[PDB]
């Protein structure tokens, strides 16, 4: 469908990892 948008919120985990 086309709420991949939660993927996104995903994203922003992935910076704390990189953090």
């Amino acid at each position: 469908a086309k709420k991949v948008f939660k993927r996104l919120e995903k994203l922003f985990s992935k910076i704390q990892n990189w953090k």
